[PDB]
């Protein structure tokens, strides 16, 4: 499926992030173009824009109590002018930013949560424009 392709990109994006910044990622155990292409586009977004998502991560306040229905409507605001490239890395940066969030919040749970909402999220809202726009291997064209 395109559906399991797009879980296995949000793991493995978590992970990677999880890995790089220091934290475990063990709730986690052409593909691999398109996920070496979002992790460098993840790291690049981040050095230079170097948002902390603070408006986003403010209103979610995310705790175990949190249902994806608000993780969604706080996502949504990465989007009000529709979806494009830059804005998709910013969602994977922002569900990063979430995990590692969750983890200095001590609540390690939401970890593999987090991936779940990303990936029904970006099924649901995001893969339509992506289709239409050429698939991942377009953005590898334009990042990779």
């Amino acid at each position: 499926h395109m559906s399991q392709s797009n879980r296995e990109l949000v793991v493995d994006f978590l992970s990677y992030k999880l890995s790089q910044k220091g934290y475990s990622w063990s709730q986690f155990s052409p593909m691999a173009a398109v996920k070496q292409a979002l992790r460098e586009a993840g790291d690049e977004f981040e050095l230079r824009a170097r948002r902390a998502f603070s408006d986003l991560t403010s209103q979610l306040h995310i705790t175990p109590g949190t249902a994806y229905q608000s993780f969604e409507q706080v996502v949504n605001e990465l989007f009000r002018d529709g979806v494009n490239w830059g804005r998709i890395v910013a969602f994977f940066s922002f569900g990063g930013a979430l995990c590692v969030e969750s983890v200095d919040k001590e609540m390690q749970v939401l970890v593999s949560r987090i991936a779940s909402w990303m990936a029904t999220y970006l099924n649901d809202h995001l893969e339509p424009w992506i289709q239409e726009n050429g698939g991942w291997d377009t953005f590898v064209d334009l990042y990779g």
